[PDB]
C-alpha cells in the first residue's frame, strides 16, 4: 500500500514462538538489472528478517543445500555457545535446529550469518545473511511508535559470469568490496516518505567496505548500538559504520524535497598494487570513492515528531576481576593475520574466565588497517578508544580500531562454554584473526 520500498519479508513470532525452516540454497535471482544465482536463505537477498519479543522462544531449523558445510553464527544474540557454536559443521544436505529463548532485557537489531572457519568470506559474499529484530516496550512510547520504521541492510556484492564474483588474492589481504554497494539487494532504491519521522534499523553485512553515513541537509539522532539502546538519542553529523555494527537512529525531515543517503569518503587503510614512479599518494588505495546508498523523499508538509527525552538506562557494572591484552598484529603480503603473534587454531583455548565476572580487555591494532573487533556471547561496554570517552553508554559486540588504536571494554561473562573473538572483516578472519575463548 502506497510507494512500494525493498526490504526483506518478515517472519515474526506468535504465542511466543518463531518456528521456521530456513534453507541455505544456491537461488537465481535479480538483481541491479540482471540475473545471478547467489546463495540464499529462505529463497531472498537478503535472508529474511526474524522479528522476536523478549523472552519469545526461536526454532530455526538450518537445511544445507550448499555444496559444501556450513553453520550458523546469531550475531549479538547473548545466548549459549552450545546453541551459536562456531565449531559445528552441518555437511550438506544435513539440517540442525536451533533453539533458545530471547533475554528480557534484549532490545535492537541483530543478524545471522556463516561462521563455518576458512569458508566464512565467500559464503557471506555470495548472500548468505538475515537480519534478527528484538522488540521492545521502548517502541510503544509515542515518540517511536508513529516514526516510519525500516530496516536498511547494506551489503555490497560484485558479479561475474551470474554468480558472486571469486575472491582474488588481493581480496584474502583487504576484504572483499564489490562495485556494486546495495541496500536491501537493491541498487540505489528510493524511500518516498509518509511520515516526517522515520525510525532507520541500520545493519553492515558487507565483508569489509565501510559506510560513512550522511544524510543531505539532515543530522542523524542515534538511539541504539549493535546490543541495545543508548540512554537518550545523541544528535550526530555522520555515522561510521564497520562491517557487523548495528544502529538505530531517527530522522527528523523538516523541508520537503529528495535527499541522498551517502557513504562518504573513508580510508580504512587497504592496500593497493604496486610498480609506480610518481609525484604524489598512491601505494594506499586510498578513501572510498563517494557513494549514493538511497534517495529520501520527504513527505507533504512535514512536522517532525519531538524526539524522546530519555530511551534506557544502562546497567551498572561491577568492578572488573582481571585484565586482557590483545595486539592485533598483519603480515599484508601473505595476507596472514594474528592476536598476540597467534593464527586461530580450534584445538587451542587461548582465554580462560570465569562465569558472573567482569573483565577489562585492552585489544590494540598494531596493524596499518583498520581492525573491527568482535566478541560472540558476551556483550561489552566500549569504555575508552585511544585514551579518550567513548560518546555513549550502550551494549556493542563489534568495536572498530584505526591503526594504533587501543580500545578499553568492560565485559561481562555470562553464559558458560567455549567461544571466540575475531575481526570482522571476515577474510581477516578466515586468513588467522581469531582467537579462543572459555567460560568456567
Ligand atoms: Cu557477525
Ligand atoms: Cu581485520
Amino acid at each position: 500500500g502506497g510507494p512500494s520500498f525493498p526490504e526483506p519479508k518478515v517472519v515474526r513470532s506468535q504465542g511466543g514462538l518463531l518456528s521456521l525452516k530456513l534453507s541455505a540454497t544456491p537461488t537465481p535471482l535479480a538483481i541491479a538489472g540482471q540475473r545471478a544465482t547467489l546463495l540464499t536463505y529462505g529463497g531472498s537477498f537478503p535472508g529474511p528478517t526474524l522479528r522476536v519479543r523478549p523472552r519469545d522462544t526461536v526454532r530455526l531449523t538450518l537445511e544445507n543445500r550448499l555444496p559444501e558445510p556450513t553453520n550458523l553464527h546469531w550475531h549479538g544474540l547473548p545466548i549459549s555457545p552450545k546453541v551459536d557454536d562456531p565449531f559445528l559443521e552441518i555437511p550438506p544436505g544435513e539440517s540442525w535446529t536451533y533453539e533458545f529463548t530471547v533475554p528480557k532485557e534484549l532490545a535492537g537489531t541483530f543478524w545471522y550469518h556463516p561462521h563455518l572457519h576458512g569458508r566464512v568470506a565467500p559464503q557471506l559474499f555470495a548472500g548468505l545473511l538475515g537480519a534478527l529484530v528484538v522488540e521492545s516496550s521502548l517502541d510503544a512510547i509515542p515518540e517511536l511508535r508513529e516514526a516510519e520504521e525500516h530496516l536498511l541492510v547494506l551489503k555490497d556484492l560484485a558479479l561475474q559470469g551470474g554468480r558472486p564474483a571469486p575472491h582474488t588474492p588481493m581480496d584474502w589481504m583487504n576484504g572483499k568490496e564489490g562495485d556494486l554497494v546495495l541496500v536491501n539487494g537493491a541498487l540505489r532504491p528510493t524511500l518516498v516518505a509518509q511520515k516526517a519521522t522515520l525510525r532507520l534499523r541500520l545493519l553492515n553485512a558487507s565483508n569489509a567496505r565501510y559506510y560513512r553515513l550522511a544524510l543531505q541537509d539532515h543530522p542523524l539522532y542515534l538511539i541504539a548500538a549493535d546490543g541495545g539502546f543508548l540512554e537518550e538519542p545523541l544528535e550526530v553529523s555522520e555515522l561510521l559504520l564497520a562491517p557487523g555494527e548495528r544502529a538505530e537512529v531517527l530522522v527528523r525531515l523538516r523541508k520537503e524535497g529528495r535527499f541522498l543517503l551517502q557513504a562518504l569518503p573513508y580510508d580504512r587503510g587497504a592496500m593497493g598494487m604496486m610498480d609506480m614512479g610518481g609525484m604524489a599518494h598512491a601505494m594506499p588505495q586510498g578513501p572510498s570513492r563517494p557513494e549514493t546508498l538511497l534517495y529520501l523523499i520527504a513527505p507533504k508538509n512535514p512536522k517532525p515528531l519531538p524526539l524522546p527525552k530519555a530511551l534506557s538506562p544502562f546497567p551498572t557494572l561491577p568492578a572488573p576481576v582481571v585484565t586482557r591484552r590483545l595486539v592485533l598484529t598483519e603480515d599484508m603480503m601473505a595476507a596472514r593475520f594474528f592476536i598476540n603473534g597467534q593464527v586461530f587454531d580450534h584445538r587451542r583455548v587461548d582465554l580462560k574466565g570465569q562465569a558472573q565476572t567482569v573483565e577489562v580487555w585492552e585489544v590494540e591494532n598494531q596493524g596499518d588497517m583498520d581492525h573491527p573487533f568482535h566478541l560472540h556471547v558476551h556483550p561489552f561496554q566500549v569504555l575508552s578508544v585511544g585514551g579518550r570517552p567513548f560518546p555513549y553508554r550502550a551494549w556493542k559486540d563489534v568495536v572498530n580500531l584505526k591503526a594504533g588504536e587501543v580500545a578499553r571494554l568492560l565485559v561481562p561473562l555470562r553464559e558458560k562454554g567455549r567461544t571466540v573473538f575475531h575481526c570482522h572483516i571476515v577474510e581477516h578472519e578466515d586468513r588467522g584473526m581469531m582467537g579462543v575463548l572459555e567460560v568456567g
